[PDB]
């Protein structure tokens, strides 16, 4: 049997659940009959990004309608969709194209999960759970619910739940201390930076086997820079509320997973509006979208030298901003070191 603690077993089963992978795909409107989980390949996804990049360019620059039609046909042939009894929409709307770029970001992690699942599982001297856990190459440990470490993190969850997102409550079910293989080493150079904070990162449960094995990553070269508000970086938040929304939970499926990573921000390039950033100004290490609400800078604490903005949501002085909450973006995969993974229970007001 499994040597792992029970919570870790339940966590592994959850991140490797095949049924959830299909639900994700059906939600993106993929045709599961023409495109089964086993047909997904990295190459296939790369090409789809490119097609999206080209069509994005034709819409922006007023390319021929014939061009947009041809690109839409090629995309739907590469990734079969099921629109039911309705006609398939063309990739001629920048918002629909953005939705599709996001679907591909998710398919990239689902593909990693399924590949690992069907990998080397022949060993009979190990429990299936134990075998899959090892495939993550991430040391996972249960954080003691009554320790200081856990107290601080629960304070961070409770105090930073935004006002406009109170359509649900959040209960911390379990906290795991995680350490991905070799991540501490690629992150070493950044301990020399100042302004290192403990920030949030939410994602679907179907993305977690990919996140744990590959770590968080920036979209590939093929993806249009336009598919993302502040360019192709890695996004984080200081309000548990903003990140929780990216968990994509519901009343029917209330358990979400969320990350706490140490991110080396250094000198932030503060922006109040979108900017499809490519190059970063000299002397800047990250981007910070300014929001109307942020944790009370008064209550900020430290946890092993890292700033934890656990203060209550207070209104910042800035008004000429499009954002409601702050967003933090780093453009280097080595600028983040994952620390904790929390199992959250979304209680929806009914
Ligand atoms: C866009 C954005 C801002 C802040 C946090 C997140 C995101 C999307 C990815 N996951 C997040 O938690």
């Amino acid at each position: 049997k499994s040597k792992l603690a029970k919570p870790i077993q339940d966590l592994i089963k959850m991140i490797f659940d095949v049924e959830s992978m299909k639900k994700a795909m059906v939600e993106f409107e993929i045709d599961l009959q023409k495109m089964p989980l086993g047909k997904l390949s990295k190459r296939q996804i790369q090409s789809a990004y490119s097609i999206l990049n080209e069509v994005q360019q034709a819409v922006s620059d007023g390319g021929s309608e014939s061009q947009i039609l041809d690109l839409s046909n090629r995309f739907y042939t590469l990734i079969p969709h099921d629109f039911g009894m309705k006609k398939p929409p063309l990739l001629s709307n920048l918002e629909y194209i953005q939705a599709k770029v996001q679907m591909l970001d998710n398919l990239l992690d689902i593909e990693v999960a399924y590949s690992l699942l069907r990998g080397g599982n022949e060993d009979g001297d190990k429990d299936p759970i134990d075998i899959n856990y090892e495939k993550l190459r991430t040391d996972i440990k249960v954080v003691d619910k009554d320790s200081e470490e856990a107290k601080i993190i629960k304070q961070y969850v409770k105090n930073t739940h935004a006002a406009t997102h109170n359509a649900y409550d959040l209960k911390v079910v379990e906290i795991f201390r995680i350490e991905r293989e070799g991540e501490s080493q690629r992150y070493k150079p950044f301990k020399q930076l100042h302004n290192r904070q403990l920030l949030w990162h939410g994602s679907r449960t179907t993305n977690f086997a990919g996140i744990l094995s590959q770590g968080l990553r920036i979209a590939p070269p093929e993806a249009p820079v336009t598919g993302y508000m502040f360019g192709k970086g890695i996004y984080f938040a200081d309000m548990v509320s903003k990140s929780a929304n990216y968990c994509h939970t519901s009343q029917a499926d209330p358990i979400g997973l969320i990350l706490l990573g140490e991110v080396a921000l250094g000198n932030m390039y503060e922006l109040k509006n979108a900017s499809h950033i490519t190059k970063l100004p000299k002397g800047k290490h990250s981007v910070k979208g300014l929001g109307k609400t942020a944790p009370d800078p008064t209550a900020t604490t430290t946890l092993d030298g890292v700033e934890v903005p656990l203060g209550n949501g207070i209104s910042t002085g800035i008004n000429d901003t499009c954002l409601l909450y702050n967003e933090y973006i780093v453009y280097d995969v080595a600028q983040v070191n994952l620390k904790y993974l929390l199992k959250l229970k979304f209680n929806y007001k009914t």
